[PDB]
Order: C-alpha cells, then structure tokens, then sequence
C-alpha cells in the first residue's frame, strides 16, 4: 500500500553559503513542526539520523580565493557531508527514501557528491528560482549557495578554476543528467552554460505557459524517460512565491503555488525512484512570526508529498467496527 | 434578467460543534459587510429572517456520549434549526434561494434535514478542506462539525450509535447524492467511507490535474446530471486557501483560490436550482483585524457570485440619457 | 538581441483624479526601487525625461460641475500631459518606448491624447479591475479617474456633457480600438456601454474559462490583428490581485496573478509594437510598509517585463573565460 514504507532524516545547518544568519536553524524548524508525527500518522518508519556538523572555519584560515567567500570551509564541509550521504545511502542498499533539511544550498556538492558515490548513474531535479551554476569567476556576490551545481558539472570544468583542497570533489554529473524547474533570477553567464550545454530547464514561463503537469512530464521525460535513474531531488524553498515561503534568503516575487509545488512532488514521489530529497535556504530568523509559520508549513507539506502522503486521502490500516465494541447501532435498533 | 429575484438571509451562531469560541460571530461578520447593499444594487430582493438561536446546554446536562462532544445540544440544536428551515422553505413553494450564514458546521444536519423535507430528491454539493463525514466512533476529536454528514447519509446508519433524541434525525441522504470539491485532510475512515460508498469527490489534487471548469462540470454531472434537483451548497470557507480566508478554526494550506470559489458558485447558481446555500466556519475571533477583513471579504463575493452576480457586468435598469436633463453634450454642439 | 534599446521614463504624479492622498507618490515609489538598475543590466538605455506638474487649483477655481470633482485641474492637466507626451514621441520618430508612472489613472485621458497626436491609428490594451469608462452624469463617485476613456471614444460623445475648456480634449478612439483584460467591478452604465459599442473585454470571469494565454491572444486579436499598430497599454495596478498589490486605492480581490500580469505584458512587448506603457494608481501611503514594498516590487517586475526582461533569462554581452586571466582551470590540471 506504501510505495516507501521507511525513510531516514538529516539535518544539514549549512550558513556559509550565503551571509544571512539563520539557515543553520533550518532543520530545527522542522523538528519543531509535527512533520515526523504527520508521517508516522501515513504509516511510514522515519529514523532521525541527526545533523551532519559543518565545518566553519575563521577568517583568517579561510580568506576569500578567486572572489569565493568561505571557500575552504565549503570544500572540507561538502567532503563531510558526501562521507555522510554515502554511507547513509548504501546502508539502503521498496528502497528507502534519505530526506535531508538544510541549511543554505551549498550543501547540495556534498549531498549529490555522497550520493552519486553510492549511485552513479543518478539524475538530478532542480527546483529554484535561480540556477545555483555559477563558476566562481563570474560569480558577483562570491557566495557559495549559488554554486554549488557548477563543481559537479563535467562540461563546466574548463571554467573552475583549480585549487588543491577541491580535489576530492569529483564532477559527477552530466549536463544532460540535470532538469530545471521554478527559474526566475538566472544570471547571464547561467543562462549562456544552461543554453551552451543542453541543461534542460523549464523557468516560471515555461510553467505559465505549458501548465505543471506539462512541465513536470517533460523534466522527467528529459533526464529520467523510463524512470530507470534514482532520483536526487533538490528543493530550494524560493522556488515557491513569497506569498507561501516568505522566510528564505533571496525570494524572488512570482513563484510556484504551493499546489504546483505539490504536484512536483507528488510526481516525483510515484515514480518509485525518489532516492534523496534535499529542502534548501530554509531561515527562520528572516520575517515576522506568521511568516516563518507559514514558510514552515508549506516546507512539511512539500516533504510529506515527497514522501507519499496524498491529498486524496489513506485508508486505514485496520477498519473499526461498532459491533465489535457492543454498541447497538442507529441501523441495528430500527430492526 | 435576474435568476433569482427574491432570496432569504438566516444566520446560525453554532459554536458547540467546535471548540474555538468565535463562529457564533459569523452571522454579524456578514451583516456588518455591505453584503445586503451590494445584493440589492443588483436588484435582488433580500430578507433578513434573523438568527436561530441554538441550544446550548452546560456541561452536567451535556456529558460526553459516544465520544461526542455536546451531542444533546447538537440533537436539540439540529431539530431546532430542522424546523425553521422547513418551514422557510416551505412559504418558498423563479424560486427564492435561502442563504444561512454560519455558525460551525455542525449546522448543515439541521438544515440539509429541514431542506429535504421541503425537497427530498435534493443534491448537495459540499465545499471544504475536510470531509466532515466522520462517525463518532471514528472521531478522534469528538467535535461535532467532523459529523455533520454521517447522520445523513442512509448508508453509514450502521456506524452510527443509536441515542434516543437522535431519533427524529433521519438520514435524508443516499451517498449518491452528495459532490465533494476542495478535499485535502481528510481521516483515514472518511476516506474510507467515501470510496466505499462511491460518494463522488474532487479533492485538490483532482482540481489541480483537472482544473476547476472539469471539476464543478464533473461534479454537477455526478449528483445533478440533467438539473432535475435542487442543490443544497454547503460551502466551508476554509475550502477557500488561507491566504484569502485566514479566520477559520482549521485551515489548511493549499486550498482553492478565491476565483476558483466564486468559479464554484457561478455555475451552481446559474444552473437555476439552487435551493440553499449556506457558509460555514467563518470565525472573525481569529486572526489580526486584517485577517477577519480578507475573510469577510472573500465571504461577501462567494455569497454575491451565489445570487447570480456576474464579474462580467450588470445592466442598468433604466438607461440615462442626457438631453432629458435638458443638458448640452459634446456632439450636441459640435453640430 | 534586444527588441527595445533604448526607453524614455516621465512620472506623471495625478492625486486629483480620486480623493484618496498619496497617488502623487507613485513615481517616487519607482524611482526609489532597483527598476533602472536593473533594466540597465539588460542592456537598456533608460533616460528619466522627469516629472509632469499636475494642474491643480483650489475649491474656488474648480467647482463641481455635472457632479465632476476637479473637472478643470483635470481638463488644464489633460492638455498638459497631452503636450509633453506628445512632444517626446515625435522625437522618437527599434522604437523608443515610454515608461509612464502614475499618478491616478486620470492621467490617461491625457497620455492617450498625447500619444495619438503622434501615432493616430494606435490601439489601447486597458489592464484594470475597472472599466474607466463613466461617463460624467452617469458618476456616483465624481472621481475623474474613473471616467478617463470617456472622453477619448468617439461613440460617446452624445454623452459627454460639453465644456468649453475641455475643447481641446478631442475624442480619438474609436471603440474598436480599445481591449480591456482584467475586470471585475464595473459599474452597470459602464457595462451597457462597453456592450453596445463593442469594445473588446476580458473579465476575470473570461481569463478564468479561457485562460490568461487564449485571452491576450484574442485581446491582440481584436484591436491590433497583424501588428500593424503602436500599442499603448495602459495598466492599472489594480488589476492585479490585492495579495500582490495592496497598496492602491481601489482594491478589488480576486485579480491576477503577478504570473498572469507579467504574460501579458511579455506579449506585449514582444509584439514589438509597445509603444507607451502607464502604470497607475501606486499609492505608497495606503496599506503597511510591506504592503508598499510587495505593491512596489509587483510594479517593477511588470515594468521590466513590458521592456522586454525575460524570466527565462538573458545572454551575457561578453562571455568570460578563465584562461585569459592567466588561471589554472580543473581541466587544464588533470591534464
Ligand atoms: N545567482 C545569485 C543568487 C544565488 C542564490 C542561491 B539559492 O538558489 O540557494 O537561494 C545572484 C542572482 N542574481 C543577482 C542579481 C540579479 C539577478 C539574479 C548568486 O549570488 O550567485
Ligand atoms: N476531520 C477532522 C476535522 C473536522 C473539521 C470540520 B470542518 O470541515 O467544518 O472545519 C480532523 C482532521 N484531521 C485531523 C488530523 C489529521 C488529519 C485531518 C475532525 O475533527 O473530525
Ligand atoms: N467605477 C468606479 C471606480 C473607479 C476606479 C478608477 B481606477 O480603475 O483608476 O482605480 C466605481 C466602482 N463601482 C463602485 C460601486 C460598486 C461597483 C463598482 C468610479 O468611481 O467611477
Ligand atoms: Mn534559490
Ligand atoms: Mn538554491
Ligand atoms: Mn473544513
Ligand atoms: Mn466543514
Ligand atoms: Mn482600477
Ligand atoms: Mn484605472
């Protein structure tokens, strides 16, 4: 009846990716919520496998390396996250889902890294209002959670520039192994390397103008067309509209319905393939107090999607019974 | 030109089927609108037939049965409001709709029961997040608006404790009678029930692959195929996201949009056979002020769109012309 | 590669078109935003061309007359605006388009005098809640920016009450040349005369069934078949739902989306025939201050999009490589 019937939980407080305090909180906000209940309630085993500790150097040991911010304390806490996944995902070897709560998207080279090591021949679906590609050269802000796919992508290469302590992070991904959906913010030297190498993307245009049912077929008909590849879903809580996730670093106005997001989700779930969800750039220190209840309502309602539960309704695991109890029924008295 | 000329206003201060004091306010949140001066600007005549005052009883007269909180009340209660919308009824026999303003669910077994004892071939369209199906043995809440639909419907009498003053309420109701649109946290055994008993639903999910035209068309076609019936709407505003209707006892994100809900009842009221509708759940002690302003708001053009306004435009009843003011117009003097 | 190079920008700042103070703050709202740096980093040429001075005189200069508030700073503000407007089109005979900033929606009669005098066979796409259409004696409200089409349409003219100071106010749109997306509140007069002339609408109730694609298409369709004509778009703010435009003064629920108001000014542009774009009714002193910042962040995203800003992204004007800085990529070190 379960199409995943246990999965596990890990909490990634990832906060030098971009300079906002608060993303570290993430995970917290969902343990907070009734997430875990709301899940034991659909009849799945969830294991809390705890926070993976990022490695947050000071200053002085992590100066600023081809306009990268925290660039060291990103390599060393991507290597410790992929070690994490990994070994996580191969003690999973119906499969069993790994969903992870970040923390800003950075995270995401050490999450697909560990991943891919334990499956190779994974595809990736990127939900964002921005593209998280950018190679460190023509990166304005030099804030790593806006490049965390350019380290994993092969064809990108000849645009990162070399540093020892990268070594261990291996390109791992194919352009072709990657689909957007929810863009909006694209920087020009993202959208030249999305165009250039054939990364298929579907922006908030596409959406208005196919439809997210469309959009959702297409993605996987792109990187996943007989649904043979694990899936790694990544979610950025900006691709949804500021309307339904307020609390998050760079919102960006126009975004997905909650219900669109949703159906990504729900999508994704039913293919029996959802290998690893990530949920990304979660801050509860940004807004008012109802804007970080509703940004944390609509993160446990896109992860219980991912996970299997269905707006249509479960049937109970074991149906009661009024006789069983000794109780005289309206049907029964009037015979 | 009008559908509907003539319609009546009830209001239904309920507020025993729920624990959150405040939906006994729901009636005077409408009459404080400029609900009735937009209804007449249309040309309706509508007449405010006061309240019903419900029975409430204290704890010592009203214990716990069956799980069931204030079931006597809710008994006497629904016999109460049986009586006085029969009767309203009644005098109606271009029909004359009767609006109530509620008040929490748990009023809809009084009025769906006094309805279809005026009109006992009826449909009803229920609008909600929730099922409110519940049997009270299946209640985990024991909250009375979770059951309003279980004592009306012939099919479920097997589910139902017999209690003696529960004995004049008969279920009125075959499960092919009954429409659900805008389902998204129903109970395990409500969803049971409904797949068991072939209760036609249309949950979120379905509004979302289908899209609300299929929807209310499919619905219609379900329990009203040829527009033989008179239609019982039973409108929940928390069906409504809460974006648009924050003051609500128990919201759930991902709901209908307000177009969406006057897209509803647009099409029911111009099938010429609405018989009743009735809004319930309103709360205006929940929320900022601006919350209770929004869900009024959202309140007043879903009970608009049910009288027959049309956002398309209205004509004037009579015509101004200028010259009969004995006025000089612009072409007038051009010549 | 771009469609529009360069663009002209003019703040027209109206607030005695509707008695509500702050509409004279609109262009300043703008001005204060990221707009021009962003429409910079496109590769547009924008020049602020400045600020249009209102006429605005005192009671006793400016007595109601046929029940108009302010008809004669209106009528003196029309022929100003009208001046100016005029003025910069002919020095922009890819085109130059014109960015208008409001200031109420009164300005328009004057904008669309203006801009006809320089391009006399235009059509007008009239984005709003409302119909601007009222006609003076049939106004409840006297509010001048409730009527500004009436003055310009040629078929209405036996109900344009004459005045000699609004001789220079010469009708220049003939019925078939006006479409309308987006209403929801029109007056009853206002609904007889857009039906007996024929003027082209699209309600919210139209881009509900139709879909917010099919009805630009047939708005397109209608006034400007094959592309033959300079388009002037005339947008509201209003038009677009209070959740993403809360500060105006007219508010209606039940809008657009931001998504479905930036498809329709994505079309626009891109028919290449944009020719004057208005925005009106911004009112920076009504609503909280993130009412202003979401009303303000909605104006420019539909500003930028009527520009030509794609959200699906734009090129780089130079492609940056890595080795021309003399730095060692990844590639080049594995090999
Ligand atoms: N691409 C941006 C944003 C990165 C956000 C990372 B995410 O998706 O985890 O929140 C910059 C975006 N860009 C900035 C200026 C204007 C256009 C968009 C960058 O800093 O690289
Ligand atoms: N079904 C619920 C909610 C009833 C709401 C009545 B209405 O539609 O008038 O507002 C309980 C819902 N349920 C609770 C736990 C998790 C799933 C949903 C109940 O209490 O019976
Ligand atoms: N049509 C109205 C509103 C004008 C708004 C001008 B805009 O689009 O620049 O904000 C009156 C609307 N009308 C009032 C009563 C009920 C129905 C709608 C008027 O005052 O003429
Ligand atoms: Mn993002
Ligand atoms: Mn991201
Ligand atoms: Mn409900
Ligand atoms: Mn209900
Ligand atoms: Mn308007
Ligand atoms: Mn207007």
């Amino acid at each position: 009846k379960l199409l995943y019937t246990s999965a596990n939980f890990l909490g990634i407080p990832t906060n030098r990716g971009q300079p906002k305090i608060g993303t570290y909180q993430g995970p917290e906000l969902i343990r907070k919520s009734n997430f875990f209940q709301l899940v034991a309630e659909d009849g799945i085993q969830l294991t809390d496998c705890g926070d993976i500790i990022p490695v947050e150097l000071n200053e002085a040991e992590d100066p600023q390396r081809f306009g990268m911010k925290w660039s060291r304390s990103f390599s060393l806490t991507t290597l410790r996250i992929a070690e994490r996944v990994e070994e996580l995902m191969k003690q999973s070897n119906k499969s069993t889902p790994l969903v992870i709560v970040g923390g800003d998207h950075s995270m995401a080279t050490g999450t697909i890294l560990g991943h891919a090591e334990a499956k190779p021949d994974l595809c990736v679906l990127w939900i964002d209002a921005h593209g998280d590609i950018n190679t460190p050269l023509n990166s304005a802000s030099g804030n790593m959670h806006g490049m965390p796919l350019s380290f994993l992508v092969k064809e990108l290469q000849d645009q990162i520039p070399w540093l020892d302590d990268f070594e261990g992070i291996k390109p791992c991904l194919n352009a072709s192994n990657i689909a957007y959906i929810g863009l909006r913010d694209l920087d020009a030297h993202e959208t030249h390397d999305i165009r250039k190498h054939g990364i298929a993307y579907f922006t908030m245009l596409d959406v208005d103008r196919m439809g997210i049912e469309a959009v959702i077929k297409e993605a996987l008909l792109a990187v996943n067309p007989r649904l043979e590849k694990a899936i790694h879903l990544s979610f950025d809580i900006d691709a949804l509209d500021p309307l339904v996730a307020p609390s998050t670093g760079t919102a960006v106005p126009g975004g997905l319905t909650l219900r669109e997001g949703l159906r990504i989700c729900e999508e994704v779930s039913a293919t029996g393939k959802l290998s690893v969800v990530e949920l990304a750039e979660l801050n509860p220190l940004l807004g008012s107090q109802e804007d970080v209840l509703k940004t944390q309502s609509s993160a446990v309602h896109i992860l219980r999607a991912c996970l299997g539960h269905c707006r249509s309704g479960h049937l109970p695991f074991k149906v009661r019974n009024l006789t069983d109890q000794g109780i005289m029924s309206r049907a029964a008295h009037m015979q």
